[PDB]
C-alpha cells in the first residue's frame, strides 16, 4: 500500500479523535510530523479532500470539515417539530458569493442547510457564513435556534438586514426537502446581513410553500 | 367671549408649539393647578386638543403630545431636506387596539407609535408600517425615530433586539397600497410581516413591508 494512503489513514484518525479541530497542521507541518515528502503529503491531503474530510485554503493551509455527529447535532439544535440539519460543510465561495461578500471566489465559506416542520408544510433554509468572518466558531457553536444570534456571533456585530422576496417554481432542492412537486409555487425570502459600513457578513435563503386557498399562481 | 376651555386649549397649544411639551406633559390635574381652572374646564380643553390631533390621553395615566412632522424632524428622521430615499407619510400615537394588544401581550388601551413610510425601488414604490409600543420606547423624542436603519431603531428602546420572526404572504392591494404604491385594486402584493423580540419571548416591535408582486414570469389569480 502506497505511503500517501498510509499517511492519509493516520490523519483520518487524528480527525476522528478531534485532535484536529474545525474552527489543523498545515502541509509543511505534516511533512515534519510524518517525516515524509511534500509530494507524499500533497497526495495524502488530495485523498482526504476527495473523501470530504478536509479542505484547502488556497495558499494558506488546511481545514477539517465539520461533522454532524449526534453530539454536534444536539449542540446545534437541541434535538436527541424542530430544526433538522441536512448539510454543514466548508466550500469555496465561488463567483456568485464572492461578488455578494466582496471576497475572493477561492476563499472559504460555511454552508448550512436545514429543514423545519412548520404551519403549512416543511420549510427549507440555507445559510452562508464566510470562514474569515466567523473564525473562532467550532461546529458546536453553530447553533441554529436563533439565526440573529448566530449571525451576531462572529468577528463583527450585526448592524443591518437587507431582504428580497420572490415567488419561484419549486426546484430540486424544494421538491426533495419540502415534499413539493415540480413547479409548485414557493416563496423565496433572501436575507443579506450586514455589519456597519456596508460589509455583508452572512447570507440566508428561506423557502416556504406558497400554496393558498386564496389564489392560484400561474407561471408562464 | 371665547369660552374659557378654548382660551386654555390655546395656551396649551402655545406651549406645544414652543416645545415646552413634546413627544418623549403635565397631567390634567397639574393643568388644573397651572391654569387655576376646574376639572371640567381642563377636560374640555384637552378634548379640544385631542380632537385637533395635538395630544392623546393615556387611559387615566396622563397626557402625551403628538409628534410633529416638521421640516426639522423629517431632516432628523430621514436625513432629507425641504428619490431612492425614505418619505414619511404618518407618525402618530394611538391605542393599541385588540389586534396589536394581543400580539404584544399588552392592554388594548395602552399606546403605540405608528409610523408609515414609502420608498422608491426597482419594481416601484414600497410601503412600510412600523408599530412601537410607547412603554417600550419611553425616552425617544421625535428626532430619535430615525428610520435609515430599522434594526437600529428597533434596538433603540428599553430592550435589546434578540430575535426576528417573519411571515410571508401574497395579498390583494388595499387602499393603503393603492394610494401609496400607485397600484390598482386587487393588484397582487407581497406582504412581509416582521415581529421583533427581546429575550424571553417579548415582542418589542412590529413591521409590515409591502411590495408589488407583479412579474413577467407568473400571474396571480385571486379567488
Amino acid at each position: 500500500k502506497p505511503l500517501f494512503e498510509v499517511i492519509a489513514s493516520k490523519i483520518k484518525d487524528s480527525i476522528n479523535r478531534d485532535e484536529y479541530k474545525t474552527g489543523m497542521p498545515n502541509e509543511t507541518a505534516l511533512q515534519e510530523i510524518y517525516s515524509s515528502s511534500r509530494t507524499t503529503i500533497r497526495r495524502a491531503v488530495d485523498l482526504l479532500v476527495e473523501e470530504g474530510l478536509v479542505v484547502r485554503k488556497n495558499g494558506v493551509g488546511l481545514y477539517v470539515q465539520p461533522k454532524l455527529t449526534a453530539q454536534n447535532i444536539l449542540e446545534m439544535t437541541g434535538v436527541m417539530l424542530k430544526k433538522d440539519i441536512k448539510d454543514f460543510y466548508i466550500r469555496k465561495a465561488g463567483k456568485f458569493y464572492a461578488e455578494i461578500f466582496g471576497m475572493k471566489e477561492n476563499e472559504l465559506v460555511y454552508s448550512i442547510k436545514f429543514v423545519q416542520k412548520s404551519e403549512h408544510g416543511a420549510t427549507l433554509d440555507r445559510l452562508i457564513l464566510p470562514l474569515g468572518l466567523y473564525p473562532d466558531l467550532q461546529a458546536k457553536d453553530f447553533q441554529i435556534i436563533n439565526i440573529i444570534e448566530l449571525v451576531n456571533s462572529g468577528k463583527y456585530k450585526l448592524f443591518e438586514l437587507e431582504q428580497e422576496l420572490q415567488l419561484i417554481l419549486a426546484g430540486n432542492e424544494q421538491i426533495k426537502n419540502m415534499h413539493l412537486n415540480e413547479n409548485d409555487p414557493v416563496f423565496k425570502l433572501s436575507s443579506v446581513f450586514y455589519a456597519e459600513n456596508d460589509m455583508p457578513i452572512a447570507i440566508q435563503y428561506h423557502y416556504e410553500d406558497a400554496e393558498s386557498t386564496k389564489y392560484v399562481v400561474d407561471f408562464n
